[PDB]
């Protein structure tokens, strides 16, 4: 059912949970960021233990693992968000309704760089400087490149018009982002609050 | 893992299932249908056993059930649709994103009836080129629900001191609800779908 890495939640469904600085855990995710975002001041790191969140994430990795015959459908990838977004993605995850640029289509956008999501246009700095960003676990599955106005990604054969990519990017080859189209496909797994 | 009483699929995902007028199955559609749509005729029945939605809805469901204080959070809903979408549909759910604006607008989200006279109407249960139109007949998902507004893109939340603990879904009144409108993905399960003429 839960992750091991979670810790207990005393019967609740969802805590955020602060990490301890210089334990393997905290190392892992700073080093992720500080690969683009050295330059940065991580004030904390928290890991999102949201149950319901999470149960439905397994479900649709499940069905993706079955549907693509093959195991391979995870990424971990970064987005930026606003403050006052922060507690929505915490207990709802990402919503394409709220989701900046929309050029490859109407879904969720995530980096594979915390250097492009650490931009302002995205990690708004609150009115104390913070910025937020996400470490999200996303089910990008088999891409395509996307195109503006997309509203799911395309059929993976135009003749079987409902069989579909999982997600589409900016390019196939060397892929900085990826785009999602339903609720449940990205799971949000740590919030870094940093400054400039 | 799936309904018992649903046909065998042989590790298939997706059956359409042609139900047989006289089984109380069918009859029960019928008359939730001609309740209000008396002056159409049902071509036919077809139950939707589509086993990752089933799955996904039911685990929404679930959720909803442990959130909510024993509340009866699934009606069962009418959607009437274009033949161009019943594709889509069968397979993949009510997708916002996909959404028509209706004419009295309580949100950016896809909207559902209770009555089938409403869903009947051409604008949504749009006659293809033969003059057969299509309505879902739908789990629904509403729970604990609120007037809506036309500039929603989600429910309210229920205390504007909490923004994220939202009511599961709106209607457009509260006293006498005739149609409800859903703002999530899994939310709605498509069990039947009615063909339908003039
Ligand atoms: O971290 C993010 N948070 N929120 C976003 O909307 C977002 C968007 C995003 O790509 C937007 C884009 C569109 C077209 C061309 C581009 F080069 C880039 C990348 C990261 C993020």
């Amino acid at each position: 059912n839960l992750p091991e890495h979670w810790t207990d939640m005393n019967h609740q469904l969802f805590c955020m949970v602060q990490l301890e600085p210089g334990q393997s855990e905290y190392n892992t995710i700073k080093d992720k960021f500080t690969r683009t975002c050295s330059s940065y001041a991580i004030e904390k790191i928290e890991r999102i233990q949201n149950a319901f969140l999470w149960q439905s994430y397994q479900v649709k990795k499940r069905q993706m693992d079955i549907k693509n015959d093959h195991k391979n459908n995870e990424r971990l990838l970064f987005h930026g968000t606003d403050a006052d977004s922060v507690p929505y993605v915490n207990q709802h995850g990402f919503n394409r309704s709220c989701a900046n640029a929309v050029s490859y289509g109407k879904g969720t956008y995530f980096a594979v760089d915390a250097s492009y999501s650490a931009k302002d246009t995205y990690s708004k700095p609150d009115s104390n400087g913070r910025k937020h960003m996400y470490v999200v676990r996303v089910l990008t599955g088999v891409f395509t490149k996307g195109r503006a106005g997309l509203v799911t990604p395309p059929p993976k054969n135009p003749h079987n018009p409902t069989d579909l990519f999982d997600s589409v990017t900016n390019n196939t080859r060397s892929p900085k982002l990826f785009v999602v189209f339903f609720d449940n496909q990205a799971y949000p797994e740590y919030l870094i609050t940093f400054t400039a």
